[PDB]
């Protein structure tokens, strides 16, 4: 029952690969839907086209920001930035996929990625999602990252949708 949505990868526009999430939606219902309409773009807007705009290695990759393209902005569903939804759910390691943020209740597009365990984002991030298939995209991904998060190659979200 747990929907499953798909990025595909580009680097400097050149095609890198599928990365594909499991959504929590039995668990995170208004967290895990609201990355999977932004996924298929049925309200008009959501992630086809946006950059990751942050890769720091051994850490994380955040993307989500369609709006301004540089962790200023995006847009949830809803109409305004929702509330953290439960913390069920941790920071457990690689795969993990979760709500970027800047502060208790504040909710956007704005998401990360974990390439490690990050316990001490607990309590401060509603994880709602796990990566299923594609992991080695994402490893490939941060390897243009960089110790303050500027990418090196300009890592786009080329395409994006809802699978099965």
């Amino acid at each position: 029952v747990n929907p499953t949505v798909f990025f595909d990868i580009a680097v400097d526009g050149e095609p890198l690969g599928r990365v594909s999430f499991e959504l929590f939606a039995d668990k995170v219902p208004k967290t895990a839907e609201n990355f999977r309409a932004l996924s298929t773009g049925e309200k008009g807007f959501g992630y086809k086209g946006s950059c990751f705009h942050r890769i720091i290695p051994g850490f994380m990759c955040q993307g989500g920001d369609f709006t301004r393209h540089n962790g200023t902005g995006g847009k949830s569903i809803y109409g305004e930035k929702f509330e953290d939804e439960n913390f069920i759910l941790k920071h457990t390691g690689p795969g993990i996929l979760s709500m970027a943020n800047a502060g208790p209740n504040t909710n956007g597009s704005q998401f990360f990625i974990c390439t490690a365990k990050t316990e001490w984002l607990d309590g401060k991030h509603v994880v709602f999602g796990k990566v299923k298939e594609g992991m080695n995209i994402v490893e490939a991904m941060e390897r243009f990252g960089s110790r303050n998060g500027k990418t090196s190659k300009k890592i786009t979200i080329a395409d994006c949708g809802q699978l099965e």
